[PDB]
This record gives structure tokens, C-alpha cells and sequence, in this order.
């Protein structure tokens, strides 16, 4: 046996990763030897990238969502970092709002007890989020994220609060920031309002019903008829409580029944059908001709003004609508326009209150009743006026946290203007939505389409209320001045309480008095201000993250606007929404240069992971199943820019995917470990077959960085893996196998050889460092020809090498050109499988083979198809019109196996040099 005198040719670097438990290590060693402020301070940076986090909620473990989101942003930043650049990651976390306040609530209900104290409230919800920022960070770094994690940005920290404060100080500066008094989303849950970004549409049953509210006795003599009735629709019995008029559409026909009811004749055929009204029409009447009639409310015999609407459908309903100043936002403004009340008793909580008697709206029997469980006894209540009840289903807006729906209550609050007109910092005049229109268009988006979702949302979004009802976050912290009952906006005053803020907290908003929160220059006057309660927004806290990171660190942690920000499609609802509006007030631009936003992990379904459902794949289990290597490698093998379906057969092929690069790089280690490192100082004779692949190392190397360039990971990795398996594997390295070795050690051929896998193995190293770290630390790790060829210590030494100049490879050198050895390797290949089909042959070293064409080059067909010679033989095996194989008129040799030996068992003369070299 001569498997004793071949070259070893292995490595240490292992086959199996066992990553569960060489990962962790890893992780802790980055965060000992703080790896990302070493990658800040690498002393060749050239250039600066900055990746401003968006901050998710300081509130619960880490899910799978929230690692996709996280690996995808380390890819981005690695990239810039291995390119060379200077790279700016702070993390952050939301720690106010509801998501952090309402586990508060919950938890006190579940403990049978609450709080009134102020303080000490929002000390739980403090401590809340401080803890659950500790398990994230550690869970994030868990993954092999770089970042500086050790110093993140924090909604809670006091500068942060004072930041957030003057942000929306230079938002009133500006005369953006305004109080306005009408319906908006009210969760009665949480007794507070909310805007849209807080509010999730689902399906809900509502009641659905037809109600006849008569004419008066002299609105009938006016239009002279007998009987009539108009008939509306609604969803909301609740609000007729509250009706002081009946909406119909300008300049319309509207058809008189027989029986007496009245409706749009456009609708009158399905209302008929239906059995709302009959069918036989009397009269037909113009809705011009029916405004200031006044009918009488079937529910409280209250009048009701007929009514013209802007815009009153007759696709749905009757033609008639039905109007409630208290709980609609186009009814409160119709209700203006005709100067009418708006009557509104249900209060902070959902239900009625005294406001119902005194008004006499409804029966002193509703009284604290909620608006929701009323609707039983109020359809009951109208009598014969009722002409079709029905049940439907229709989406409606629920409380973010509460998952309770949410009614429409008039209440006075503060609003950032959308279509205000405002000095610009240039000099012009334009309104808000103006100029976060114009923004968007210098904003790249990926994907593009994500660009119209956030336009779309700015074209159609209203006003937005920013004042909450809540305890924990930044108050709208301004006084009202009782003699003009109107907001402090002096900058004295405003700056005075952002020092406050800056060095103790908001806490003292709650606990100072109006003196002590007053500037020396105004507590004579202090009986004549009073503190504005109201919380802000949440998603105004990280809207302001720019500022509080990237401008108030004056670059330190980012420069404004950042390069680049990554979050979920649902952030064109929240965080780039309200982070645009923010930065078009103070710098009348995007605070960010591009977009890139990933889907959602879905399951298997494709259906929306739910902590109740149990179709959650739990991130821990994931990571001990898997490793966070092949999680990672996932994330980048796979099309993230869509909503991402989990299920473990997937994670499966993501493994073999994860063996076959990392079995490559184990045959690259193990095959040039032997390799005298003197050789890298000297150039190298490589062979054709060496200049083929070091060629495609370079166009396959351009077209995986070109894909990462547009973040299209799929692709550099489909190229990656294509060149792995077809020219690496499948050509190269079947075709050096006996050089490597049964050659000599000192064979300048094997030599040229370990050069090139030297070189292929330095462009995995680089192109999956991003992805694959920890198992890119650990090859050069095993490697000291590999740490010596990059100069490179660690993993973040790794720079993009010039495989010509490491090579000494000539200028003008002309490509190889093997399409026709490759296409005859191609031929050979299949009429050798069918030789093997019938059993003649085992393999292509026991082969000869004659080429028709003598231009391709007789030892590279040897090399590339692996027959045992080239020419002609005696025994004829079979013919092609490209070649003719004979059998090999050799003796298998006992060392390396090809038929080039002589004599039987004996070994063949190349293998004989070898065995007796000094
Ligand atoms: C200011 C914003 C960030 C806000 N604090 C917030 O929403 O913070 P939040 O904690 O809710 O999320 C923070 C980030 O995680 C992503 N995300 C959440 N659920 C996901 C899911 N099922 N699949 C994939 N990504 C998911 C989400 O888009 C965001 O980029
Ligand atoms: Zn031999």
C-alpha cells in the first residue's frame, strides 16, 4: 500500500462546525476585546458610513423578526466596513409609550393592585425597559452583530428626553404645533387618543341597520305629502345619541315610496330588494329641494336638520347619512357648516355619562353604560323606525396594544399641521406635506417599489396628534398662559425647561411646581401659567432619533442625514413616516439617504406569526437547532425584501448550503497547509488550467460584489455557490487531485496550484466574511499560509486583495479560452456515463482517447477529463464524430492509481521519482 508516502494534505479547520458551541465563544470573545470599536478605530479608514438603528421596543425577548432585521443591517455594515470605510452603528432602543406602559397595566390587573403616583409609576415602566434592553442586547449579539452595543441610545436616557423636547420645540417655533378640537381614534382601554400608527385595521362584527327618522309635521306641509321618512344606514347605533342632522348628496333624485320612506333613487332598486323599503314610487324629489327640512330622531325625539354632504355615497347605505358631529370627523365639519351642536357625552372610558340627561339624548338608563354594550338595547329601542336589521363584517380600527377597537370621540388636542404653510430654512414658503413629498424623491428606496407606499401615505394622511393621555414618555411640557389662553412658546421659557429636562428627566414635569419649572425672570407671573399634561406621541420619540443620535453627537454616532436605514414594512406606517415628518420641520429633508426595508417572518402558512397561535418558531430554538451561522446564511440566501415563510425544511437546504462552503474551505485549507511560505515571495509558471480559473476567480468575484453592492445577496450567493460547485469542485480541484497529491512537495506545478487555492480561498474568506463571521474568524483561525498571504491577525484585517499583483500575473496577459476543451470534457463526460451504464468501464482513468481535432492542446484534455493518455490504443471502446476511446494500454499504477504503468503493481515512473527523492 502506498497511501502512507501520498501528501497528507490536511487542515485543522473541521468539518463539522458545532456551532452551538464554538458560536458563543466567539461572540464573547468580539465583545472582550470590543471588535466594533476596533473596527472604528482601524487607522487606514477610508471614507465614512453611517447606519442610524431604528429603536425597537424595550419590551419583551427577541423573536425571529427581530433577528432578521438585525443581521441584515450587520451584513450592510460589514460590507461598508470590509470595503474600507469608516463605520457608524449605534443601536438603539424605544423605551417609552404604550408597549412598554400597557405590560405595566396588564400586570398590575393580574397582581390586583395599581398606582396613582406618578412617579413611581413611570419608575416601573423605566425599570421595565431597562431590563428587557439588557436581555435584547445580549440576545442581539447572540447573532454576530457588530455594533456599538456597549454604548446604545436610549428614548429613556435624560439627554434623550431633552432632545425629544427640543425637536418638538422647533417644531412649535415654527408654527406647526397646534391645537385643534375634533373626533379622532379614542381607545377607551387605555382612556387616551391615538393617531395612526397606533391603530390596526382587522375584521369585527358590527351590527348593520336601516332607521327611518320622520319628517316633521311642517317639513311634510313644506313638501307636500302625507307621510315620509328618510331612511339611513349605519354601522353605529351608538352615535345616534348624538344626531343633529341627515347628510344627503347635492343635486340628486331621491325616490318617495309609497309607504311613506324616502331614499336615493340610485339605491332604491337594491333597497327594494333587500326589503328596507317597498317598491311602488310616488314622487321623486331633488335633495336642493329638501335642505332645512328637519326630521325627528326616532331614538329621542330630538329634530335633525336635512342636511347637504360634500361627499355622500350612493354605492353603500341610502343615500342618507346619518350625522354625529361628537363621533365623525366629516360630520363634525358638517355640523360647523350648518352651525349645529355637537353633542358629545361618552367619556374617556367608552360609556355615557350625565351629559345624556341634561341634553336628553337617550334614557337616563344608559347612564354609564359603554357605547359597545348599549347597541342591543338601543336597536331594540327604535321601535317600528327600525326597517332591517343585519350583521356584517368590515375592518375596523383596533388599539395597538390594548387590541380593543377604538371609537371616535370630539376632544381637544395637538396637532403637527400638514397643510400649514411654514418658512423654510432657505427662505420660501411651503407646507409641510409640500415638503415631505419633495423629500421622498431624494430618498433611494429598496426595494423601489417602497418609495409610492411612503408617498402614497403622505398624500393621504391628515393632521397628526401628538398628545397622548398616558404617563410614560415626554411631556408636551409647555405652559398656557390664563390671561391670553394661549401656549408659552418664549424661548427663555422653552430652554429653561429642556436644561431641567437634560439634566434630571421629565420626572420633575410631574413633581416641580410652576415656579420651579418657571425661569428666574417669571415666577412673579406664575399664577398665570399652567402645565399642558399630555404626553407625546411615542412614535414622535423615534421620529427624533436623529436628532437625539446623529445631531446632538455632532457626528460621533452617525452623520445626518445617515446613509442608510433597514426596518420591516411596517415601518412606512411608523418609523419612516414620523421620522420624515420630523426631519422636513427642522431640516426640510429626509434624515436618511436610503431605504431598505425586508417583509415579515411569516410560517408556513405565510400566515402572520402570533404568540397565541403557536405558529412562533422560537429564536432560542432556532439558534440551538441551527447555529447562527446558518441562520445567518439564511437570512442572506433568501429573498428578504418579501415576507419570509419559516419552516425547518428550508433551514435544511440553508445547511447544506452552509456544508458545501464550509467543506470547500476545508479541502482549500488542508490542500495548501504544506505550502513553503516562501513561495509567496516569488512569482509562479501557472498552467492554462491555472489562468482559467484565476480568470473566472476575477469575473465570478466582480459579479458577487456588484450583487452585495445592490444588497441583492441571493444572487453574489447563487454566483458564489455556482462557482464553488461547477469550476472550483467540479473542474479544478477533480483536475489537481493527483498533483496535490501524488506529486512532489517541491513540483513548481504543485506549487502554482496551492497558489491558486490560495488565492481562491482568500475571495471566500472575503466575500462570506459579512455573512458567515464567525466561521470566516474561524478559517484564518486555522490557517497561518492564509493569516500571511492576507496579512491579516484576525477576521477584521480582511481587506479585498489584487489577486494579480499577490500573483505577480503579467499585464496583457490574454485570457484563457476554453470553450472547446471544456465542451469536448463535456461530451466525453456523457458517453463516459453510458460506458459505465453497460458496465464496460469504472472510470475515466481507464480510458485513452483520440481527439479528431488536433487544436486543443493534448496534456490540458488529459488534464480536464482525467483519461490515462491522449492518442490512439488498440482496444476500440466506442466513437464519437469528436473522438474515439480505447482502453488505457497501461497498468493501473498501485500509488496513484492512472493507468500509466508498465508493468503489473508497479509503480508508474512519475510515482517512482517521488518514492526515492532526498
Ligand atoms: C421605531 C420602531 C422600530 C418601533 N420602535 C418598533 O416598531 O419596534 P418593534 O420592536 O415593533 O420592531 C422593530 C423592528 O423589527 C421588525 N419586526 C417586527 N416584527 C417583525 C416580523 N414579524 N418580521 C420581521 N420583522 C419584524 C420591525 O419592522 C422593526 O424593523
Ligand atoms: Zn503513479
Amino acid at each position: 500500500e502506498y497511501k502512507d508516502t501520498l501528501n497528507l494534505n490536511t487542515t485543522t479547520f473541521s468539518m463539522k462546525g458545532n456551532l452551538s458551541v464554538n458560536e458563543p465563544k466567539t461572540y464573547a470573545k468580539w465583545q472582550e476585546q470590543q471588535a466594533f470599536k476596533r473596527m472604528q478605530a482601524r487607522k487606514d479608514n477610508h471614507g465614512d458610513f453611517t447606519l442610524h438603528d431604528g429603536p425597537p421596543y424595550a419590551n419583551g425577548h427577541l423573536h425571529l423578526g427581530h433577528a432578521l432585521n438585525k443581521i441584515l443591517k450587520d451584513i450592510v455594515v460589514k460590507r461598508e466596513y470590509f470595503k474600507g470605510k469608516k463605520i457608524y452603528y449605534t443601536p438603539g432602543w424605544d423605551c417609552h409609550g404604550l408597549p412598554i406602559e400597557q405590560q405595566i397595566l396588564e400586570r398590575l390587573e393580574k397582581e390586583k393592585t395599581s398606582l396613582e403616583n406618578p412617579t413611581l409609576f413611570r419608575e416601573k415602566c423605566r425599570d421595565h425597559a431597562k431590563k428587557f434592553l439588557e436581555i435584547q442586547k445580549n440576545e442581539f449579539l447572540q447573532l454576530g452583530v457588530l455594533g456599538d452595543f456597549e454604548d446604545p441610545y436610549k428614548t429613556m436616557d435624560f439627554k434623550f428626553e431633552a432632545s425629544i423636547y427640543r425637536a418638538l420645540v422647533e417644531v412649535a417655533k415654527k408654527g406647526l404645533l397646534k391645537e385643534r378640537h375634533k373626533p379622532i381614534y379614542w381607545s377607551y382601554a387605555c382612556e387616551s387618543a391615538l393617531a395612526e400608527a397606533e391603530v390596526e385595521y382587522k375584521m369585527k362584527k358590527s351590527p348593520s341597520i336601516f332607521v327611518a327618522f320622520g319628517l316633521k309635521k311642517e317639513s311634510l306641509e313644506k313638501l307636500k305629502v302625507k307621510k315620509a321618512s328618510l331612511v339611513i344606514w349605519t354601522t353605529t347605533p351608538w352615535t345616534l345619541y348624538a344626531n343633529v342632522a341627515i347628510a344627503l348628496k347635492k343635486d340628486a333624485v331621491y325616490a318617495l315610496t309609497q309607504k311613506g320612506y324616502l331614499v336615493a333613487k340610485a339605491l332604491h332598486e337594491k333597497l327594494a330588494a333587500l326589503g328596507v323599503v317597498d317598491n311602488e314610487i310616488t314622487h321623486e324629489f331633488n335633495s336642493n329641494d329638501l335642505e332645512y327640512l328637519v326630521a325627528t330622531n326616532p331614538l329621542n325625539q330630538r329634530d335633525s336638520l336635512v342636511a347637504l354632504g360634500e361627499h355622500v355615497g350612493l354605492e353603500d347605505g341610502t343615500g342618507a347619512v346619518h350625522t354625529a358631529p361628537g363621533h365623525g370627523e366629516e360630520d363634525y365639519y358638517l355640523g360647523l357648516r350648518y352651525n349645529l351642536e355637537v353633542l358629545m357625552s361618552v367619556d374617556e372610558k367608552g360609556c355615557y355619562d350625565e351629559g345624556i340627561i341634561h341634553n336628553q339624548l337617550l334614557d337616563e338608563s344608559y347612564l354609564g353604560e359603554h357605547v359597545f354594550k348599549a347597541q342591543k338595547r338601543i336597536i331594540e329601542q327604535l321601535g317600528d323606525s327600525l326597517l332591517l336589521e343585519q350583521e356584517i363584517e368590515h375592518s375596523y380600527p383596533h388599539c395597538w396594544r390594548t387590541h380593543k377597537p377604538v371609537i371616535y370621540r370630539a376632544t381637544t388636542q395637538w396637532f403637527i399641521l400638514m397643510d400649514e404653510p411654514f418658512i423654510q430654512n432657505d427662505g420660501s414658503q411651503k407646507t409641510l406635506r409640500e415638503v415631505a413629498l419633495d423629500a421622498i424623491e431624494k430618498v433611494e428606496f429598496v426595494p423601489s417599489s417602497g418609495k409610492n407606499r411612503l408617498k402614497t401615505m403622505i398624500e393621504n394622511r391628515p393632521d397628526w396628534c401628538l398628545s397622548r393621555q398616558r404617563k410614560w414618555g415626554v411631556p408636551l411640557a409647555f405652559f398656557i398662559d390664563k390671561r391670553t389662553n394661549k401656549p408659552c412658546f418664549e424661548s427663555e421659557v422653552l430652554e429653561h425647561v429642556a436644561n431641567l429636562f437634560e439634566k434630571k428627566g421629565c420626572d420633575v414635569w410631574w413633581e416641580y411646581s410652576v415656579k420651579d419649572l418657571l425661569p428666574p425672570s417669571y415666577q412673579e407671573d406664575a399664577k398665570h401659567y399652567e402645565k399642558i399634561m399630555h404626553i407625546l406621541d411615542v412614535w414622535f420619540d423615534s421620529g427624533s432619533t436623529f436628532k437625539a443620535v446623529l445631531e446632538d453627537y455632532h457626528g460621533e454616532k452617525g452623520q445626518s442625514p445617515s446613509d442608510v436605514i433597514l426596518e420591516g414594512s411596517d415601518q412606512h406606517r411608523g418609523w419612516f413616516q414620523s421620522s420624515l415628518l420630523i426631519g422636513c420641520v427642522l431640516n426640510n429633508q429626509a434624515p436618511f439617504k436610503k431605504v431598505i426595508t425586508h417583509g415579515f417572518i411569516v410560517d408556513e402558512k405565510g400566515e402572520k406569526m402570533s404568540k397565541s397561535k403557536g405558529n412562533v418558531v422560537s429564536l432560542d430554538k432556532l439558534l440551538k437547532t441551527h447555529g447562527s451561522d446558518v441562520v445567518r446564511l439564511w437570512v442572506a440566501f433568501n429573498d428578504y425584501q418579501n415576507d419570509l415563510r419559516v419552516s425547518q425544511t428550508f433551514f435544511t437546504q440553508t445547511e447544506q448550503h452552509y456544508k458545501k462552503f464550509r467543506n470547500t474551505l476545508k479541502f482549500l485549507l488542508a490542500n495548501f497547509s504544506d505550502m513553503d511560505l516562501k513561495n509567496l515571495e516569488r512569482p509562479h509558471n501557472f498552467s492554462p488550467l491555472d489562468h482559467f480559473m484565476l480568470e473566472t476567480l476575477e469575473t465570478i468575484s466582480a459579479g458577487v460584489n456588484s450583487a452585495f453592492e445592490e444588497h441583492d445577496f441571493v444572487k453574489g450567493l447563487n454566483i458564489l455557490m455556482a462557482f464553488v460547485t461547477n469550476e472550483l469542485s467540479g473542474i479544478y480541484l477533480d483536475a489537481c487531485k493527483d498533483s496535490l497529491y501524488c506529486d512532489s512537495k517541491n513540483n513548481e506545478k504543485r506549487q502554482a496550484i496551492q497558489m491558486v487555492l490560495l488565492a481562491t480561498a482568500s475571495k471566500l474568506c472575503y466575500f462570506l466574511a459579512p455573512i458567515l463571521t464567525h466561521t470566516i474568524e474561524e478559517v484564518l483561525e486555522h490557517s497561518q499560509a492564509l493569516r500571511i498571504f492576507l496579512q491579516a491577525k484576525d477576521v477584521f484585517d480582511l481587506k479585498d486583495i489584487s489577486v494579480s499583483e499577490k500573483l505577480h500575473l503579467k499585464e496583457f496577459k490574454k485570457p484563457e479560452n476554453f470553450e472547446a476543451v471544456l465542451a469536448l470534457r463535456s461530451a466525453f463526460n456523457e458517453e463516459l456515463d453510458r460506458l459505465k451504464k453497460e458496465g464496460v468501464i469504472k472510470n475515466s482513468l481507464e480510458c485513452a482517447i483520440e481527439v479528431k481535432e488536433k487544436a486543443l492542446d493534448e496534456n490540458l484534455v488529459e488534464e480536464l477529463l482525467m483519461v490515462s493518455f491522449v492518442g490512439i490504443a488498440k482496444e476500440k471502446l466506442s466513437e464519437t464524430p469528436a473522438f474515439t476511446l480505447f482502453k488505457a494500454p497501461f497498468y493501473k499504477c498501485p500509488r496513484c492509481w492512472r493507468f500509466k504503468s508498465e508493468l503489473e503493481n508497479t509503480p508508474c515512473k512519475r510515482c517512482e521519482q517521488v518514492l526515492k527523492e532526498r
